[PDB]
């Protein structure tokens, strides 16, 4: 109960979980953390094999042999600082046409959903990165525009302009746990806290 | 039509590169990049194959068929803003008696080395992580120190704090290019261009010397 083993996706991994496990320990000086940086389908793996005792991964998963917690966060446009597309309340795929949009393979289905989504759009020559975080540091050096999950647009909000995306695309979070675990409070306690964390970043900001 | 394609591991890939990119990118409009981050083993393997014009990997490595030019800087504590050790001139093994210090689990030499070095101290109940960077968001957040290379911090320095530490445990960073590639000028820039970017950078912080 002094044990609390995460795996997840380097997405939320690098930002999210860090922020609200820093807010977690004040109380619990004792607990032991680890936090592993995984992709999705290693994440499924640490939970099954019992090496971690919560999995985040990126949708969709096979559920069998899981306990899943899901959220759902809509696409969103990262623009720089004064870019005319912050004049807008809601951002067309045809708004993008003679931009430079970071492309990213990510390898998840949203990242995949949202290149077809603009697949006829005219765009200068891109850079494509292979990481979310990658892509928003580009837009904050004003390299080009983005668009990602607002998870991973939070710890940018200051410097980078947020608007809702006119295709509606998901981005689905899954919480995993194994069916056959081991009845743990501390679990039952973070995974919780987490989500109300996270569901009360994301309504504050107007992203859910 | 000019294509640059650039593998790199997680300490340049995530911070240091991307600043670059943006600068290096700006008056070359029809420039077309691609930025890959992957592991040391992989980025070499890149290179070879020629998926990759540019390697950025953790040393040491095979160098037998390749062509690599080599940076090593020393190891840094980082603090959260306004810790105690921030007023230290150089952090001691003793002097992290007591504190929290992130265990970074990342295959690397450095951080293998790193964690010898810290292996006779009596540390809190730390936070197990296995990237660099998830160690780097922890001490922004206040939630512990970290032993990390200076370029890889380099980019949090707005929130956290940079001391010497007093064991001498160098990171090694490499550039790769394959011995049997094309010649190629957009590449010669670009590689040189960064080591200077790269260089000027860790020199304005005394992460160099």
């Amino acid at each position: 109960n002094a044990t609390l083993r995460i795996a997840a996706m380097p997405a939320l991994a690098n930002g999210l979980l860090p922020r609200f496990l820093a807010q977690f320990i004040r109380d619990r000086p004792n607990l032991q953390v680890s936090l592993m940086g995984l992709p999705s389908s290693m994440v499924m793996e640490a939970v099954a094999s019992g090496r971690a005792d919560i999995g985040y991964a990126d949708g969709p998963q096979e559920r069998q042999g899981f306990l899943i917690e899901t959220r759902s966060l809509p696409a969103v446009v990262a623009v720089p600082m004064g870019h005319r597309l912050a004049g807008l309340d809601r951002v067309t795929p045809q708004d993008l046409a003679g931009e430079r949009i970071i492309k990213q393979e990510t390898g998840t289905l949203f990242a995949m959903r949202v290149e077809v989504a603009i697949g006829g759009i005219q765009r200068r020559p891109s850079i494509e990165v292979s990481l979310s975080h990658t892509a928003l540091s580009l837009v904050r050096e004003g390299a080009g525009i983005a668009i990602i999950d607002p998870a991973a647009a939070i710890e940018f909000t200051d410097r980078i302009v947020l608007r809702p995306f006119s295709i509606f695309i998901d981005a689905e979070f899954l919480e995993v746990r194994s069916a056959i675990g081991a009845p743990s409070t501390i679990v039952d306690r973070f995974t919780t806290e987490f989500w109300r964390f996270h569901d009360d970043l994301m309504k504050q900001n107007g992203l859910m």
